[PDB]
């Protein structure tokens, strides 16, 4: 499989861009996409931008122009699970909006129209990687256009999804587009802050940190695979 | 120019396709592309589906496989401003989100992170419509993924923005989108219900006259192009 690699930022993509081999580079449309192996797998890296719209394009770009077989999302995001600390890995067994709705016409609350409520990681790529894992969490990522910075949206959004363990701008997204366009998804993410209060301050202190622990755990998924 | 045409449900992208000439039809990656001329312009037509990532897949692919040079979104929309009837069409001089918040990072309210608050259609196709041109408004369309039911929320999108004349779940995505991968796009709504408690029951009802209203406005466009 030739596999699509989306990461939101910079930060989120440099240690994968560093553990490329035969490294090339491509502009489509103003964005560059990295392409060549990691340790022998055909990738294709992108720094998508942040929140639905940039995300979904990357995958739409990638499954049509580079023809991927596959998708893995990698970066940081909010912590706001019991048990869940900064610096840990949540590994997305299933996505939802925390942000959507369309109840007005029957539909769950965050169940984007014309979608399920919850999207999922891959079954097969997530009992590999669950192998070949670190502290770590198996369990929902809730998505939203916004950055979450207050207990009081952290409890809006368990009120809604009391299994959360971490909130960011993208899973969700990635795996709409995805299932759309009928690849396989794995979403990862290292906790960079507790999506409260402070949470653009560690945000800032950490990105590096979860960015490269994220890409760290994908790279062991792609060894094994 | 070649220009792509995105509708988000199919009520709102078949008058158009019953004025395509030489019609033919393209499946990528499970959506049907119809192209062809509508009065001597090469189009490509698209039925997105609802909401950011639907509306944003719809771009990239329209952007990158099909190569356009300009875009169109045409639709129905919810009426919250003074003077706005249902029936009416919107012609969207900004479009911006009304459920964006990364204001932790000292962005506006509805300012996605590395974007612009305001989006806009492009000058010149404004200029020009306006020129063809049903009662119609030129000014603000806030975009959300979210249907709209309800004074409490109607009164919520104002207090952000307080000049909003309409409100729907694609018009910033096509726009930042098509901002993103450098396209000029042009943004039409017709009025199909008034976003209150009972939106869902008047979308249901005129949904199809809606569509028809901002189809026809857009090739009374084309046709002075
Ligand atoms: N409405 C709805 N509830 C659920 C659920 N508990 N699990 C999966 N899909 C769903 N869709
Ligand atoms: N790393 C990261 N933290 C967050 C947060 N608190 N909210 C949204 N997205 C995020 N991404
Ligand atoms: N923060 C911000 N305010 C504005 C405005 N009033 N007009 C355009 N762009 C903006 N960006
Ligand atoms: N036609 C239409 N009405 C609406 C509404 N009230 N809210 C969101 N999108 C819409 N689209």
């Amino acid at each position: 499989m030739k596999i699509g690699i989306i990461a939101a930022m910079p930060e989120e993509l440099a240690y994968l861009v560093q553990h490329l081999d035969n490294a090339q580079e491509q502009v489509v449309l103003g964005n560059t996409y990295h392409t060549g192996t990691i340790v022998s797998h055909e990738v294709v890296l992108v720094e998508s931008g942040i929140g639905k719209v940039m995300s979904a394009m990357s995958v739409a770009i990638l499954a049509v122009h580079f023809q991927v077989d596959a998708l893995i999302n990698t970066g940081s995001a909010g912590a706001v699970a019991e048990g869940i600390a900064v610096g840990d890995v949540v590994i997305a067994d299933k996505l939802a909006y925390h942000d959507v709705d369309v109840t007005a016409f029957g539909y769950a609350y965050g169940q984007m129209a014309q979608q399920p409520l919850y999207f999922e990681s891959d079954k097969t790529f997530v009992a590999q990687i669950q192998e070949s894992l670190q502290n770590w969490h198996l369990g929902l990522i809730a998505t939203g256009d916004s950055f979450v910075a207050g207990n009081d949206k952290i409890e809006a959004i368990k009120s809604h999804f009391p299994e959360v363990l971490a909130v960011e701008m993208e899973g969700a997204a990635i795996a709409q587009a995805a299932h759309a366009l009928n690849l396989p998804v794995l979403v990862i993410r290292a906790m960079s802050d507790n999506a409260n209060h402070e949470a653009n301050i560690f945000f800032d202190e950490f990105i590096i940190e979860a960015g490269r622990r994220s890409a760290q755990v994908l790279l062991a998924f792609l060894k094994a695979l």
